[PDB]
Order: C-alpha cells, then structure tokens, then sequence
C-alpha cells in the first residue's frame, strides 16, 4: 500500500 507524509 501507499500513504502520504505523516512523521
């Protein structure tokens, strides 16, 4: 899967 940038 793939997710945006959430640091």
């Amino acid at each position: 899967e793939v997710n945006p940038p959430v640091p």
